This record gives structure tokens, sequence and C-alpha cells, in this order.
């Protein structure tokens, strides 16, 4: 995998900030797009037919998460939105009192609000397995928090604030074992690692498009066929319908159930154009990269005197941190100052960064157009950085 | 107003189609985009901070409809979630048995659907207002449909399918009187003419940007400041929240109450220089243009031999029709053989194409950018394709 290649495809990081060269450090939040997207992109903004195209950018994605099937790949509007489905038609439809969901304090609010709401409308219970000192989950205590009460269990595959990978092949066996489903967030695996939602056995799974080098509009919900079958529309409108009578309608099959109004018909061919690049790089070539930076970042930080880094060793392609002493939002002002992108703040983790103890964070995220030279662009800048500021 | 002007600005209507230049008349599915709104998106999809504009994107939102406060502006997926939102926090939870929903025969499905469900689920009743002979509605019929026991009446503004204006300041009137609310699909209205919210004392109001010369992705939903106050949300996650604790959170103020998930800045920043463009070019000389042409084209379909038009004579700039004995996709077809793009099927408005007693339909439509010389072009296209299909 070659590093040049790779960044003569992205456009924007030929991009002057400031005289300085852009340093983009916030995948986590957006990744770029290369030609091959951005092309496909401007194509469907010109005249057209699609639906060829449409249900063909289906068909990608399902190979590429390993699905047994179209029917069980939805286009939704975000992982966000994704989440709140399976809330809303799996979570209220299958909790009575007593019943259990169980998350980590690692959630997303889009992974933890979604189910509070679904508990309290079903009058069932909430309840978090505990983290480590790390920031990691272990077994131990997820057996311990699984009851055979327990109807659902939501994990975060990779965390966005500790860049923790989570065991979720193993909780999908103890949420199995003790009669639950699994439903995963892996916004921030999916981009960075090979999927198999076969070998993994999880129940739902959400991706999102924007951090995959893909457009933005655009997710996608895994779902097992038979649970989806099951489980209503949280939507209605558009296309998902076969019959629609005066008081009565029919919904159409899988997938489109699932898909209420306008078809998201470029944002799709646009996903299925940034799944062809990735592959045609190999996700696996992509994580070997990641591990290089994160273990190169980890040790450069550490020479760093008064930065906290959060969460464990072995880790996805992203450090969140503080400087003893200075304020997250202004570390990343000057690190702007200097063409450095990195993202500060509670990063939709409030709970976490209670736990942390901290309001705060700023976090740098690595993709596979990073290097290690930008690595040293960043430490050295959060060295003239602490100085800077203990001296005014 | 000078359509030459006009037409500079839109760099699609150069495009080729076989030889022929563009004949693009399906504006009512998606209207182009000019070169303003064009680089505007193209900025957002470069390096940047981004939320003064896009709060500055809502408050010309608000600016444009004649809101009293951007409280009262929610950036949304689009009209179809829009709808599904008041369906949601609105109509579940105002309805008991006895309660009465009245709507039309002419809606799209999402403005019928989610009505349905929301009955359903309330145990409360939907109600249809007839349809006069030529399509509109009456007040009569509306007076006589609407009793003390209607909550919620829900209307199109314009027709997608027969161009019929519908009275809705009249409407709201009489919902009032009756202690109900009005919700309003203003799809097909906005991009087209002047709205006030305040003079059409509507209760909500729906746009969806892609049709207005905005990006796609982006549907703002109005409500008054009360209503909005009082509707729990739909979806959770993101920046909705003030706080979150493990078991409850509280919500932020509106708008962002109703705004989960990640906020939509490109999106927003294009809808609103869509809006400066219209703005700067007048949308009542653009409903004075549409009005010549929607004239035109309906006498000059009278000339044709055995084509139907659907609707009456006083509508919006669009006109849905068939061939005698001429399948509606085949027209299509053949159109698009000689590049002029007219869009053929059910547009979402099943019941409605019962009652005409069809199973499809062709529909041309016009915006700002179109030319009664392009109307020739259906009309030449339409008798040379009535010729070809009696001589198979
Ligand atoms: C784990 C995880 N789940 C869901 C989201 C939201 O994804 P989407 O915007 O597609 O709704 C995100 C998006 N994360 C951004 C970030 O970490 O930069 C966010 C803080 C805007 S949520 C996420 O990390
Ligand atoms: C009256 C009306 N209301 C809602 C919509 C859907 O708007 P949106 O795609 O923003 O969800 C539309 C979109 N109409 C398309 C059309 O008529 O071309 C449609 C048939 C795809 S719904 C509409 O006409």
């Amino acid at each position: 995998m070659n590093i040049t290649d790779i960044r003569e495809q992205f456009p924007i990081l030929h991009q002057q900030v400031n005289g300085h060269d852009l340093v983009y450090l916030d995948s986590a939040a957006t990744s770029q797009k290369p030609r091959a997207v951005i092309e496909t992109l401007d194509k469907y903004y010109n005249q057209y037919n699609a639906t060829d195209g449409y249900e063909g950018a289906r068909e990608k994605v399902r190979k590429f998460i390993n699905a047994k099937s179209m029917a069980e790949i939805i286009f939704t509007k975000g992982t966000t939105t994704s989440l709140n489905m399976v809330a809303l038609s799996y979570a209220r439809a299958n909790l009575k009192p007593g019943d259990e969901v169980v998350i980590t304090y690692m959630e997303h609010h889009a992974n933890i609000i979604p189910w509070q709401q679904a508990v309290k409308a079903t009058g069932a219970t909430l309840k978090y397995i505990p983290l480590q000192e790390d920031g990691t989950i272990s077994l131990e205590d997820v057996r311990e928090t699984v009851t055979s009460n327990t109807k659902i269990v939501a994990v975060s595959h990779v965390s966005n604030v500790l860049g923790t990978v989570n065991p979720i092949k193993e909780m999908a066996k103890i949420a199995h074992d003790n009669g639950a489903v699994i439903v995963v967030d892996g916004a921030q695996s999916t981009p960075h690692m090979k999927i198999d939602v076969q070998d993994l056995d999880c129940d739902f799974f959400a991706l999102s498009s924007h951090k995959m080098c893909g457009p933005t509009g655009v997710g996608v919900l895994y779902g097992k066929k038979a649970l989806l079958e099951n489980m209503e529309p949280a939507e209605f409108g558009g296309e998902m319908i076969d019959f629609v009578g005066l008081y009565e309608s029919t919904w159409k099959e899988l997938p489109w159930k699932f898909e209420a109004g306008t078809p998201i018909i470029a944002g799709a061919i646009g996903l299925g154009a940034a799944i062809d690049f990735l592959e045609e790089i190999g996700l696996d070539e992509i994580s070997r990269h990641e591990h290089k930076l994160a273990a190169y970042a980890l040790e450069r930080f550490r020479q760093l005197d008064g930065v906290t880094v959060y969460g464990p060793e072995e880790r996805a392609g992203l450090v969140t941190f503080n400087l003893d002493d200075v304020h997250p939002h202004d570390v990343a002002t000057v690190l702007d100052a200097e063409g450095i992108a990195v993202r500060a703040g509670h990063h939709c983790a409030q709970p976490l960064m209670k736990w942390l103890d901290v309001t705060a964070t700023a976090r740098a995220s690595f993709y596979l157009y990073n290097t290690e030279e930008e690595i040293d662009k960043l430490v050295e800048a959060l060295q003239k950085t602490k100085e800077y500021f203990t001296n005014v």
C-alpha cells in the first residue's frame, strides 16, 4: 500500500491553510473522499435515467459486510437514524416490565438515549456494563451484567473517544446464551477493518458512509432477515408501500419496507464507489497502516510532558487527550492556526466525559492517507502549545 | 426577469442528450441547481472551521417563509421525514377515540399513511374531503367534512399530480373554527411562489430544498412555537440533548430539540444560497413566468388529439396527462430518446390514480428556466409519438 499514490487521490490534501499544508486529523468525524468517489457524485448531479446503480450499490454493501441477503441492507439517513430505528421498531415492541437492556459507558448519545426512551415507554430497565481502568470492557463484566432478563445488548464496535475495539463477537455469544439480540454501532469500525456480520453474528449493525470515503446523508442498517421481517416500519411514505388503501396500507418486502420517502440514489451509488475504492486498497492493508500510526502516536505522545491520553494501548486509529492546564478548544484553535485539524469537544459522549472527569477533550484520528510525518507535526505543535500557554 | 440570463446559470441545461439539447421538464421531482448554489456546496467539500453559516441559513429560511422565530424552523431529512415527525410527535399525542383527522384524495403517500398509522394507534378515525370533477376542493366540502371532532386537517398546498393550488389560508380558518390544527405539505408550492406562514396561519408547513434550487437531503419543518414546545422529539441522539444522565436526559431548546444526530451543515448553507438566488430573481416574477408556461401548455395540449390532461385550468406549473392507448412509461421512453425529460408513474399518489381511473400518468413540470419553445418541443414530440404508436 503506497501512501503517495493514495494521497494523490484526495485533492483536499493539497489545500494550503494559512501558508501551511493541510494536516487533517479529524477522519473520525468525516473522512475525506477520493477522486473516484467525487467523480461518481458529480455524475449524479447532471442528467440521468439510475436504479440499476441503486440496487447495485445495495449489492456491493451486502458483499462488503458479508450479509446473507440484500433484504438485510437498509439505506438510512445515518447511524443515528439507524439506531433510533432499531430502538423504535425492535426495542419498543419487545420489552415488557422486568426486561433489561444493557449498554456500555462509552456510548455515543445516539446509542444511549433511544434505549432510555425505549425503556421508559415499555417500563423496562436500562443497565450499564462497567468499564475497566484503561477504558476496556471485560467479558467477565458482560457475563455478570447480562441476565437471562436481558433482551437487548447495544455496544460501539470501536469507541469514538477511547479507540477501544470492543469484543463484539464474544458479546454476541453472551447475549445469545441469555436470550438477547445484540445491536452494534459500527460507525467507527467499518471504515478501518473488514466487517463480516456472519462471523460476528451481530443481530444489527450500523455504519456511516461519510466515515468511509463516501458521501454524507447515508447510513446502512444491517439486521438479520428474520428480525427485520417482524419489525414494523418506523417511517411511512414514498416507496415502502405496496397497496395504499383509504384506511389501511400494505408494506413492500424487505428491504424497501424500511426506506420511506425518496430514494437516496446518488448517496448509495457514492457509498458503492467508496466501497470499490477501499476494497481495491484492501481493508487489512488499511488496518495495518492504522496500527503503525496509532502505536507511533501513543509513543510520541508519551514523550510530551503533562498531556493525558485516554484509553487502552491496543486501539483503533485515534487518540483523545488533554494538555494539563489548557482548554481543548484552545488547543484546537492553535493547531488550526498551523493547518492541523483535530477536533475538540465531548464527542457526543457526555457520560464517558464525566467518567474520565473532564468536560472535554481533543482528538486526533488517522486514516489511510495519514503519515508519521503528520504525527510529528502534531507532537511538535502540541509542544509549541504547552510552552506558548505556560507563558501567559 | 430574463430567461437567457437565468438559463446561463444552470450548467446542466447545456447538456446534449443523444445529439439533442436537454429539454428538462421534471422540476417537480428535482429542480436543477444554479452556479451560485453549486459553488457553495463545492466550498463545503474542502476544509472549513461553519455554524455561523448553519444558524445563518436557519435565519434566511425563517425570513423566507416569514416565520416569527428561528425556534420554529427545523432542518429535517426531507418533507417525508417532516410529515412523519408531525404524525408521531403531534398526532399520536393528541388523538383519542372519537377524534378525527381529515385529509384529501390528492395527497402524496407521505401525507396519507403517517395519518393512517397515527389514527390506528390512537383508535381515532381518518376522513377524506371529496374532490370536485376538475380535481379541486371546495370550501363547502371542507366545511362539511370538518366536525368539531376534527383535531388535524392535512393538505397539499399544491398537488404534485393535478397542479391544483389548495385554498390553504381558508382551510386554516375552517380548521381553527372547529378546534383543529392544519398541517400543510408545501413541497410543490414553496419553489414557485411567496410563502408567508403568518398570513396562511398554518400550524405546520413542510418544504423540500431540492425542489427549490437547493441540495437534496434537506427539508424544513415549520411549526408554531407553542405547538413545538409541547411536542416530544421523534428521534434521539447527537445534539438535541442538554444533559444526558444514565437513565434520564433533558432536551435542548427549540429548534434543536428536533434535530437528532449530526447537523446537515452543507445542506442548510446550500438551501440558504438557493433562497438568496430565488429572492434576487423575485418569487412573484417566477410565479408569473410559470402562469404563462402553464396557460400555454394547457392550450397547446388541447390541440392534441386523444391526450387527456388532468386537473383544473388554474394551476401551478405542471401538467399530468396520458396519450389514449399508449403506456406513460412508453411516452417517457420516447421523449427521452429526443432529450425531453418528463416523469411517468403514479407519483406516490396511488389513491388519486385510482380516483382518475388510470394506473399511471406522464407529467411535465416547469420552472424558472423553462420556455415556450420547450413546450413546443414537447407538443411536437407528443404528436410524433401518437403517430409512431398508432402505426405499430
Ligand atoms: C460511534 C458513532 N456513532 C454514530 C455517529 C453518528 O453517525 P451519523 O452522523 O452517521 O449519524 C458518530 C459520529 N461521530 C462524530 C465523531 O465522533 O466525530 C460525532 C461526535 C459528530 S457523533 C459516531 O462516532
Ligand atoms: C407533494 C410532495 N410531498 C413530498 C414529497 C417528498 O418530498 P421529499 O422527497 O423531500 O421527502 C414530494 C416529492 N414528490 C416527487 C414528485 O412528485 O416528483 C415524488 C413522486 C418522488 S414523491 C411531493 O411531491
